[PDB]
DNA sequence: TTAAATAGGGAAGATAAGCAAAGGGTTGACGAAAGCCCTTTGTCCC
């Protein structure tokens, strides 16, 4: 129920991130992940 | 071209009825990340 979608994501050039600069300009491709900000109700983006 | 001295107490402010219907509220322009092909320029090999 969850794994197949994980192979779906890793098949393409997907990335998991919490902070990015693409929200200021669409042409940006900067993605970084922060481990210290992970909590119970922390929303992430991909 | 005046010195002082005060300016009311009481009562009381109406009720009933009703405020409409119909029609319409616009279009056109503001994408990134690739795949393939061709051409040109430049480098290297044969």
């Amino acid at each position: 129920m969850i794994k197949e979608m994980i192979e779906d994501f890793i098949s393409k050039g997907g990335l998991i991130f919490t902070h990015s600069g693409r929200y200021t300009n669409t042409n940006n491709s900067c993605f970084i992940f922060n481990k210290n900000d992970i909590g119970v109700d922390t929303k992430v983006d991909m």
